[PDB]
């Protein structure tokens, strides 16, 4: 698998979900250069605490790296590729890539979802594997403890959420139970599903959806403004984690390995390995997978789906002196061997090769830690341009996990996502001058209404507002003549 005579190093900025780096040293990295003899080298901030202030940062400098990679750089991967600071990768994947090339062969809506308004192809992305992602997820040895059945609409989760908040679940007397946690603070606006109000219209948070032909921003809709008010109320009462902005990734360890969570909106698979993970530490827990309650409108909705492609990757900077080597390094991921250890890791390590196919081993599937958060650590499952392989997921989806993807698909509960629009040169501009500004400010406004420092229907006639004037439906109209161009 070398693509290199001599020993390549490249620099790579790569900084990604607000926690990590491109490590020379990670195993796979490790692997990687082994296999490819390509080694790439971190030049990204390491203390830093913003992937995309990193980025800015970077492009602010003028001083590129060969690599930039990380999470959420779609959008700049195009912008900037339009501008220059990034090679089209079109002629180059045709001539020196071919299993990326035979990737997009069969795969051709994912080409189109990331390609430019030019027609150029500017990085190569993270393509998940898999159908469902989010489900629900509540303690059931609180609800036998309390006498409770599992809630089956939004007037039943609400009793359940109370019973776990006022009647001492854990057993120690304290009222400590915090019944809604999430490791990732955007699942308390996704909680206006309950009210029948779409939060975002794919696994991206806060993305635009098609309502019958019509693009639209959930945030915008009057119903997000009366899903919101449940939401704030929620929150005062405590049912909602009062650090749910601000506790974050490790969230599942702190309130589950601590017994204070109830409740949760998260990955069937690795939610699900708390079960055997906190066996000892916490005699008794189990989550089980609900169906989503239905909501006030009467219907059971799964917002959240695993995406064609994210909008992550990694992309050739002009300053890159080998961009023949560096895309056959790219094509190294899209090939077998490539996929073998960015879903795996190392073999001998953490896998071995059984009967043709990458076989974990016991001391990774049987680890209180998810599989994937081991493989982060060593540099796998992270968001380069590589092809993902549900084998390696299905190796540690337990049983009652099965059982609840099983019961979301018969259920058709998950809603389908956006899959994007081709703009134009000019209407992308549009987007690109005014959506950012909008999503942070977005943001914020919600943050304030769900922590009760605002209140939602005082503040939605200002907040509709400053969505007009910071370009909200200029957005939504390019968008929506965009998407009349396919419809
Ligand atoms: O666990 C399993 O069962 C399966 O997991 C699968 O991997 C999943 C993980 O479970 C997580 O879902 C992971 O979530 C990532 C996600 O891909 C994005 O990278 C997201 O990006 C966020 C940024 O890190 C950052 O927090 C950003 O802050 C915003 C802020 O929200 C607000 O907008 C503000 O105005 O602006 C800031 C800003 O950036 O300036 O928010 C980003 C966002 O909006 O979410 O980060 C999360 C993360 O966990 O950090 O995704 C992976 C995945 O691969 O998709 C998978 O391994 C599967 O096989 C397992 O079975
Ligand atoms: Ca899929
Ligand atoms: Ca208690
Ligand atoms: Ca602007």
């Amino acid at each position: 698998t070398w693509v290199t005579d001599k020993p390549l190093t490249l620099k790579i900025h790569m900084h990604f979900r607000d926690k990590w780096v491109w490590d020379e040293n990670w195993p796979v990295a490790k692997e990687s250069f082994r296999l490819t003899n390509v080694k790439l080298q971190s030049v990204a901030n390491k203390a830093a605490t913003n992937s995309q202030e990193q980025f800015n940062l970077m492009m602010a400098s003028g001083d590129l790296p060969d690599v930039v990679g990380g999470d959420n750089l779609k959008d700049k991967f195009i912008q900037y590729g339009q501008e220059g600071a990034f090679v089209p990768l079109n002629k180059l994947i045709d001539q020196y890539a071919p299993h990326i090339k035979a990737f997009f062969k069969s795969h051709p809506e994912v080409e189109r979802a990331i390609k430019a308004p030019d027609g150029n192809i500017y990085f190569i992305p993270y393509v998940p594997d898999g159908v469902v992602a989010r489900g629900y997820f509540i303690r059931e040895d609180w609800l036998k403890k309390l006498n409770l059945k599992p809630p089956q609409n939004i007037d039943e989760l609400y009793t359940v959420l109370k019973a776990f908040k006022e009647k001492d679940p854990n057993g120690n007397g304290k009222a400590d139970e915090v019944p809604f946690i999430d490791r990732h603070p955007d699942e308390v606006f996704r909680l206006v599903n309950f009210w029948g109000a779409r939060s975002s219209g794919s696994d991206n948070y806060m993305d635009f959806y098609i309502d019958n032909g019509r693009v639209k921003h959930p945030w915008a809709e009057t119903a997000f403004r009366d899903g919101m008010k449940h939401v704030a109320q929620w929150y005062k009462e405590g049912l909602i984690d009062k650090e749910i902005f601000t506790r974050k990734a490790k969230a599942r360890e702190q309130m589950f390995g601590g017994n204070l969570g109830g409740f949760t909106h998260d990955w069937f698979a690795s939610t699900m390995t708390f079960n055997e993970g906190l066996a000892k530490t916490v005699p008794g827990f189990k989550l089980i997978p609900i169906a989503p309650p239905t909501n006030s409108k009467g219907q059971r909705w799964e917002e959240d789906s695993r995406q064609k492609v994210r909008p992550d990757g990694w992309a050739i900077t002009v300053k890159n002196k080998n961009p023949v080597e560096t895309i056959k390094f790219f094509d190294f991921y899209f090939s077998r061997p490539g996929r073998d250890i960015s879903n795996f890791g190392v073999p001998g390590v953490t896998y071995d090769i059984k009967n043709g196919k990458a076989v974990f081993k016991d001391s990774v599937l049987k680890s209180p830690q998810p599989v994937n958060n081991q493989l982060y650590d060593m540099g796998a499952q992270i968001p380069i341009g590589f092809w993902q392989d549900y084998d390696y997921e299905r190796q540690w989806t337990t049983p009652e996990a099965q059982a609840g993807i099983d019961m979301y698909v018969k259920g058709k509960y998950v809603m389908p996502g956006f899959e994007g629009v081709n703009m134009t040169r000019e209407e992308r501009a549009i987007y690109d001058k005014y959506w950012a500004d909008v999503r942070t400010y977005m943001y914020e406004m919600g943050q304030a209404w769900v922590m009760g420092t605002k209140d939602v229907d005082k503040t939605w006639d200002e907040y509709q507002r400053q969505l007009k004037l910071r370009g909200l439906y200029q957005v939504l109209q390019m968008m929506q003549q965009a998407y009349d161009r396919q419809y």
